[PDB]
């Protein structure tokens, strides 16, 4: 397995927002409680679910996990900058499987669960 996606960087600058604090309290700990969140609350172990072919193709992993602690530790500096880590998470799940696949289709769901709620964020 490689290093987890950093979750502080302390030559990054940090800050809250609105709009980050409403992705932490709504979108993501909404998105966590869904069905089929559980593929997504942690970096995929390679070893551990046999899949050594997953880190030769995905070159920027992410995961629920890993954007949850970036915005509890104010790691973001603003609301786009969170969303696209959630883009990419919904992206590589699409790079590394098929159309159809189970865990597609739990990603295609929750990226439509996710697109309605930041389809109108806090001011
Ligand atoms: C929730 C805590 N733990 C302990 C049970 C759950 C383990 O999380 C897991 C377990 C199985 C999972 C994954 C994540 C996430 C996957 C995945 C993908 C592709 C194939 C696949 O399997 C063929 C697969 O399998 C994929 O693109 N992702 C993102």
């Amino acid at each position: 397995n490689p290093p987890p996606p950093e979750t502080s960087n302390p030559n990054k600058p940090k800050r809250q927002t609105n709009q980050l604090q409403y992705l932490l309290r709504v979108v993501l700990k909404t998105l966590w409680k869904h069905q089929f969140a559980w593929p997504f609350q942690q970096p995929v172990d390679a070893v551990k679910l046999n899949l050594p072919d997953y880190y030769k193709i995905i070159k920027t992993p992410m995961d629920m996990g890993t954007i949850k602690k970036r915005l509890e530790n104010n790691y973001y500096w603003n609301a786009q900058e969170c969303i696209q880590d959630f883009n990419t998470m919904f992206t590589n799940c699409y790079i590394y499987n098929k159309p159809g696949d189970d865990i597609v289709l739990m990603a295609e769901a929750l990226e439509k669960l996710f697109l309605q709620k930041i389809n109108e964020l806090p001011t």
